[PDB]
């Protein structure tokens, strides 16, 4: 059955690596017949930094407490989703800044976390992170697990998220191609196939 | 001997647990005789988003090429520095977007990674948590911190010592864990110039 997937998109540039995953991936979604949204997240200049107000407001740990519009806003392309994905270049060994933001932001109490409870309703999240590192290169520096406790573990599977799988595409060094097909082969195989996961 | 440390501190709120951190540290610092600079990222209304124009510096990889002057003020007061401190609490398993944005500005091509040129002694990082230590520890996010900001983000870049402090138990409406916390934060500052060395 047809699925909607809401991607979160972070990165500065109009061209990059992480904008052909995001094409591949949702290349493979059309094939499979989903269909996705995109929050490109700094085209729509979206706010990353948790405001004061907000923090007195998180910290109160009241649900029904007001929420800005830009998270509002959120909060309904997520809740029109049945998948949530994730595209971004790993900068200092986690997303970048604007998607960090995005988890201060967006992840807010009574809605990702309550007293501990969940109203994210969402059956699979899919990573995929580009990294100039090898694979082989981030598990040895303990990289890799830390993306499967903090991204995987922590921000998803940690807020009701029912399932998750993460590409780690690496070797995206500047100035060499040469691991970037394979890893827009795993983007589109991703997006293809959205509808499969554990049980 | 006296050392001088530049204190990055990552808080939207006049008043938190951090702040209260940022004080003990900087009184047991003075205690010893060290000196100190406050980075407070909020109040300096710190650019963290890396700009497109940033980004395409930085893939070029240059060393010599420009840099915004925000980030050079930020390399001349490192360079006034023994030693760095990074004082924030946790959010979704890892430092505030405005401080993961100054690693994704600050850390540039040509300084802190090309070698490196960044001549620091120690960093401390103080890190104030809801969940217990204890509770991050058997999860494993106390592991992948420890990998991301002491092994990536500051080892990594060449810093020659590191010191990370869990002060968890944190909670809202919770103050049982807030004069310890306070202990281990001045006395952090107080032991800033404690080292191993060959016996
Ligand atoms: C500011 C910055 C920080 C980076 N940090 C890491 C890193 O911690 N680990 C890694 O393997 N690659 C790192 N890289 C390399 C990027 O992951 C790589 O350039 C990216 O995946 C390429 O995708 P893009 O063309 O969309 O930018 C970093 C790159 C930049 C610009
Ligand atoms: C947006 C947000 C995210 C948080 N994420 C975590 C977390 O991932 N792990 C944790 O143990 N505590 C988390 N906390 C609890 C904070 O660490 C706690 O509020 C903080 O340490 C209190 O210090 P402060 O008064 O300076 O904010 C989070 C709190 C907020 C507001």
């Amino acid at each position: 059955a047809s699925m909607h997937v809401y991607i979160l998109f972070a990165h500065p540039s109009r061209k990059s690596f992480s904008r052909e995953v995001l094409e591949a991936f949702t290349e493979g979604l059309s094939e499979a017949g989903h269909t996705y949204e995109v929050g490109d997240l700094y085209r729509m200049n979206f706010r990353s930094e948790l405001s004061q107000e907000e923090y007195l407001r998180e910290i109160s740990q009241e649900a029904g407490s007001p929420l800005p519009e830009d998270v509002m806003e959120e909060h309904e392309r997520i809740g029109r989703a049945d998948a949530l994905a994730f595209i971004y270049p790993l900068w200092w060994s986690d997303c970048p800044a604007k998607l960090k933001g995005w988890f201060d932001r967006v992840w807010t109490y009574g809605y990702a976390y309550f007293y501990r409870g969940t109203r994210i309703d969402i059956e699979k999240a899919v990573v995929l992170c580009s990294a100039g590192h090898t694979e082989e290169d981030l598990e040895g520096t303990g990289i890799a697990e830390s993306m499967r406790s903090v991204m995987l573990g922590d921000r998803l599977l940690g807020v009701g998220v029912k399932n998750v799988t993460m590409e780690i595409l690496g070797g995206m060094v500047p100035g060499d191609d040469s691991c970037r097909e394979i890893n827009l082969m795993r983007a589109r195989r991703a997006g293809r196939n959205l509808e499969h996961h554990h049980h």
